[PDB]
């Protein structure tokens, strides 16, 4: 059944969710802080993360100030980084919101649809599919985008489907 | 098309909707506060309600401290309260969190979906249904079980139809 999980994840530090994430479902990142000026990355200032079981990067979201960007990407544990989506200008997705800011992916099963604040940033298709098992939010106390603390709250058992039959 | 919409409604006031809720739709409101002994309400400490385009309350939840009890119910607004659902131990249902809370009413259609926190409350069966156009939030400033300002986020369009051709 429909169910909601909340989950407080420190900067450098990630999560096992006792409800998995799979298509239909939700989760969303609360920030507390809204830091578009912060120190500089190495390169990256804040990264969110979906992973898999096998320890997989089902997405990889990453937010560079210095490079004024946020990259979406996945990859396997042992292999390499796959094809990047690009998304210019970080303080412009988060324009209208400011002292706080959220962040939510759907899994729409062949694709992730990533929302900032308000506005839909891009619809990633997927380059490696399955159930998301844990969550992380990485970066330092010195040069992130985001509080020291993010809650993550995931919306989980969702999905439902009207079927339509023609012949 | 599924999309997210934020609002922040202030005690004693209502928001209309960007994107209306619906079956399969979800809304939460979160709040900063969590102050399970603000003293008795009058008779409400804090109400949070989902309203239909023509301004019936959809559903109606109500928390009381001095009865230890959180509400729900529905009516028309020329008409009067119906059949009142109760849910006793206020503290119980917040328990775990400290400091803020959230509050999730899913719309299953035919029923609503409430839970507090992680929390299901209960399963309410409508007594009227619909697409909910606004929401509202009540209370006073000294007596409300959460934060002056509650941010009341929306997750909608996430129903699907899948065409099967044979």
């Amino acid at each position: 059944m429909q169910g909601v999980n909340i989950y407080n994840i420190s900067a450098g530090t990630s999560v096992d969710l006792a409800a998995p994430v799979t298509t239909g479902d939700i989760v969303t990142f609360f920030s507390s802080a809204a830091n578009l000026n912060a120190g500089a990355g190495n390169p990256n200032n804040t990264t969110l993360n979906l992973f898999a079981e096998n320890g997989a990067y089902l997405l990889h979201i990453a937010f560079r100030l210095q490079e004024n960007v946020i990259i979406f990407n996945s990859r396997q544990p042992d292999g390499p980084w796959l094809v990047e989506q690009r998304v210019s200008d970080v303080a412009n997705q988060f324009a209208g919101i400011d002292g706080k800011a959220m962040v939510t992916v759907f899994d729409h099963g062949d694709k992730y649809q990533v929302v900032i604040n308000e506005k839909t940033v891009i619809q990633y298709t997927k380059q490696i599919s399955g159930l998301t098992s844990s969550l992380s939010y990485n970066a330092t106390e010195e040069t992130s985008i985001f509080s020291t603390v993010v809650e993550a709250v995931t919306y989980t058992g969702l999905a439902l489907e009207h079927h339509h039959h023609h012949h």
